């Protein structure tokens, strides 16, 4: 593996043509141009240029050194640039460059190559070298290249191609490659002369005819490859970082965007709803207003809650956009005119604002209401509970000195007064129902119920008719053979057997009761009867109803088939024969039932063998 | 049909002897007995005592007249009582008696025969004999016998015997008629004397010998057959009377103990009623009370009516047993003690008492129970609304001199005293909702709804826990680079991924978060994901949660990640390499997205072909 001593001199001249070549490609820059490093390094001047655009700081050397001093000064100063940047530079004066010696010139270029070009592979313990050989070894994985030095590896031009396939494959077709060595060679030099920007740092025709090529030179070339694609990584890179803050802004828009459509959203529904609760008007009438007090539930359990929640949630928004911007030291988010959170706030605070109101306006519409309802019943069963009671003392009271057709007269004209009120009953007993229905069970205002007022009424207008007939009884006593204390019994029947209180007896309620005396016989369905129907026509004279006077008289005459006290004795006596004593015998001659005899035996005192019958006609 | 002269005169020896047989048969109840007519009344004593049995009147007719004068004399006053009773006597002196003429002393007896045996026959227009024709022609339908005459229809005898039939049945039997002529006769006269009381009047030869019995003679027989059985049906009439008398007096009596039994349980239930009522206890609750009100409407709507229904029936009853009696003229009807109708209508009176007092009590108790409700709301609510506003008003006020560590620490001691506020909030909502399942929806005591303090209570527990930790916030600016009005935002967003107010995030909870920032890639079911656990335990270092410190801290670092202004500078001149402006182009090489560099366009000012970052380094 060891070079030639012819070897040797046709690699320094290849290593002298591409470091040269690597110069002005730098130099170029600054339309600079040297013919040979060798040379053209030994007055100074193009090396401290060539230090001044590689390591961006000015150096002021002499424009154009005429003495060896000024040389000699300029690498002094050129020298030490190159020497604070840290590479070893143990072994150069600056005589050495300005007497034009070859090896350590070359080792002067080749150092800033490193320094320069291809000092980032370098990682403690890995030299640039080593560090831009795993970088070559990586790129070529898919290809079937084999990289093992810069020399032998790279003769036959395959890995020159691989390198620019891998970061861009748009440039030369990858097909056309694997053959001519010429080929291959120039179509990559060509690429990174027009796209890459890289000019021929090989020669072509040097590196097919050599059996190895130089190590040092084709580093070189490869260095200024190295160099433009950490550019196009640190363009990419670059790249990729603005592209996160591009996305974290774009997309920190579109919560600005919901935000504010949201809160002006939430605004003009909060704004509706107080419209709508400040303009109902509360009603009079319960049940409306207990569903007015419902629809104020339905908004507390609805609408409220989630209006509450989405102010909240806006709040939370509003600084979580805010919280993006701080972050990436963006100028903070302002939200528009009443769209701020705080200004959010405040419009849950005006819908709660009219909901308190709402609500205690409808409560006292509910109060106000109950009460009237309390009252509407109260106060005419009071009143009505006292008019009747005014009628009922005066009837129960007779201390007058009027005479007694004149109490009549006083007493009907006062039993019209009290009359009319039974109208006023109906009215009543539904303001007590109306209390039902509004599920009220507590008045304060009245102990009355409804039945006291209806029962007190009809007590009371009773007790008028029945004093009536009892006083007009005491005036006719003598007119009549009917005393006032049987009247009274008889209006108390008549008015028992008068369903309806029409003061008259129908044909059906006359039935009912005679059929209750026993004076008819009994049938339950109703059929027709003869019998009846002539007692009823002759009673009413066909006057379509049993009239009082003639209820009287019918009962009147009923009466007066029975037979007197002294009368009573003589059909005793004729039973007997004309002795104190009845005698069974006696009686069942007379053909007397049974339980007609057994009725005399247990009710009559026993005189012997008969029983005294004189207790009955007492007379 | 002309008699014969010697039948003329043998009807006159058969008339001579019947009318002594009915002379003798008057006077044998006084004992005294006549041996012939046409000459035991010539001395007047014997028709005198005659006529005062028949005619039940004292006449004082010399017992022993001796001379002619007192005879007469005794005719005269004897013969004025026949006159005085409406009987034509004009052709009689009393010489006509005295001196004994047989016509005319016969036809003396005969008047009295029609005037005292058979005078109610007579009709204005009909005689005695033809009425007593009739009545014996009504009596004998039945049977095969003709009755035309006295004389000619009972000579076979067989009118005699269906007289007997007609009227008893039980004295002979009528199977042994319709033949024997001696039989027959005998038959009858014998059943006359022996059970009927009447002596054989007619004897039994000279009716069977003679061609036409005397029609007279018959006619005196039949006379007393009559008058008995005038007897045997005014008997019977009086039989009949005092049935219906009894009867009345028995039902009534029905009446009477059906009244007592329930004028009895009448008292007895209204007393019973009563002492439930004066014993219940109202209850302190209110659906307890609304049942015992509830209670009280069965009873008016139930019992209440029947009772009231029941003693006005039974006061009709009694008053009906009453108008009986006194129609009867009987001793009037009066109740057992306590037991009249008054009475009766007392208690009524006293069980409506007893109700009134009862319903009052109830509704008193009603009212106290709601004030109750209204008020076991009212005044707790309204003391904690007042307590947490106390701590509102604090937080939200900022005048304090007190260095900030002095202010957090106060402040942090009102949280705490705050905080037990959370627990009085339950037994507040349980007292409104105590007051919808009483329907209460009126309340004057407060107008704060359960949510308002709800709301104010986790509104102003919030409010302290941000001061806290903004205020913490400055304290601590320097220590750690993140500003105070960033840790707002922060706790912010923290309490508000807290579901729960731990203090602390969940596994589950922090999840949340980061998939909402978009940290980390979605999953909404849930499943394991590696590198959210790996990002968990990292942030928590396995506290089994994010602690707010621990929280800030990660979102520090995430802020960290971002570029500063002159670092964003450099990025994005690295992309323009080195200009004011960017270019479309030089975005497009560095591989930006088309979202990402219309981003640019429409955001960054134009300045020429590119666009001028400037303005967001503003710096
Ligand atoms: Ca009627
Ligand atoms: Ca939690
Ligand atoms: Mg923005
Ligand atoms: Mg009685």
């Amino acid at each position: 593996a060891m070079a030639d001593s012819e070897l040797v001199a046709q690699w320094e001249k290849v290593q002298i043509k591409t470091f040269t070549k690597w110069v002005n490609m730098h130099l170029a820059k600054k339309g600079r141009k040297i013919n040979d490093v060798t040379t053209d390094f030994k007055n100074g001047v193009e090396l401290c240029a060539l230090l001044e655009i590689i390591g961006e700081t000015t150096i002021k050397c002499v424009t154009n050194p005429k003495m060896r001093i000024q040389m000699t000064e300029n690498l002094d100063k050129a020298l030490r640039f190159i020497q604070s940047r840290d590479v070893k530079l143990t072994g150069i004066g600056p005589t050495d460059i300005v007497d034009g010696n070859v090896k350590l010139t070359l080792g002067l270029v080749w150092t800033l190559i490193l320094r320069f070009a291809i000092s980032e592979l370098s990682a403690e313990g890995l030299s640039a070298k080593q560090g831009l050989l795993l970088w070559c070894q990586k790129k070529c994985e898919p290809y079937p290249v084999k990289v093992e030095n810069f020399s032998e590896s790279f003769k036959d031009g395959k890995v020159f191609c691989a390198l620019i396939h891998r970061h861009r494959p748009d440039l030369l077709d990858w097909e056309t490659v694997g053959e001519d060595d010429r080929a291959n060679l120039e179509k990559a030099f060509d690429v990174a002369e027009k796209e890459l920007g890289i000019p021929k740092l090989l020669d072509v025709d040097d590196i097919v005819n050599m059996p190895r090529p130089d190590e040092r030179s084709v580093m070189t070339y490869v260095a200024a490859l190295y160099k433009v694609f950490s550019s196009n990584d640190q363009v990419e890179k670059a790249g990729k970082r603005a592209g996160n803050f591009l996305d974290l802004l774009r997309a920190t828009e579109g919560m600005v965007h919901d935000y504010e459509q949201r809160a002006q959203a939430l605004k003009e529904n909060i704004e509706a709803a107080i419209n709508k609760m400040n303009g109902v008007e509360p009603s009079d009438e319960y049940h409306q207003v207990k569903e007015q007090i419902n629809e104020t539930k339905n908004y507390r359990k609805g609408d409220k809650r989630a209006f509450i929640k989405e102010q909240g949630d806006l709040a939370t928004l509003f600084g979580q956009i805010n919280s993006k911007l701080r972050g990436m030291k963006r100028p903070v988010y302002v939200a528009p005119e009443g769209l701020d959170p705080k200004s959010l706030e405040g419009y849950i605070a005006n819908i709660s604002e009219a909901e308190r109101a709402l609500r205690s306006k409808l409560n006292t519409a509910m109060r106000n209401c109950l009460i009237a309802l309390r009252k509407a019943f109260a106060d005419p069963a009071n009143a009505t509970d006292a008019k009747i009671n005014e009628y009922r003392t005066f009837v129960t009271d007779e201390t007058s000195e009027a005479p007694l057709e004149e109490q009549v007269a006083t007493l009907k004209a006062k039993l019209e007064e009290l009359k009319q009120v039974e109208a006023q009953l109906p009215p009543i007993e539904e303001a007590e129902k109306a209390c039902g229905d509004a599920n009220i069970e507590d008045n304060e205002y009245t102990d009355v119920s409804f039945d006291d007022l209806q029962f007190n009424y009809e007590q009371t207008v009773s007790m008028f008719e029945k004093k009536i007939v009892y006083i007009e009884a005491q005036i006719n006593e003598a007119s009549s053979g009917v005393t006032a204390e049987q009247m009274q019994e008889f209006k108390q029947s008549f008015d028992a057997f008068d369903g309806n209180h029409d003061g008259i007896l129908d044909k059906l309620e006359f039935r009912s009761c005679l059929s209750s005396m026993g004076l008819i016989d009994i049938d339950f369905t109703g059929g027709e009867d003869a019998q009846y129907d002539a007692i009823y026509n002759n009673v009413t004279k066909g006057e379509n109803g049993v009239s009082f006077d003639n209820y009287v008289q019918y009962m009147k005459e009923k009466n007066d088939e029975n037979p007197s006290p002294e009368q009573l004795n003589e059909i005793f006596s004729t039973i007997a024969a004309g002795k104190d004593s009845i005698t069974e015998t006696d009686m069942q001659k007379a053909g007397m039932s049974a339980e007609q005899i057994e009725y005399v035996k247990a009710n009559l005192p026993q005189k012997g063998d008969g029983y005294d019958y004189a207790a009955w006609v007492k007379t």
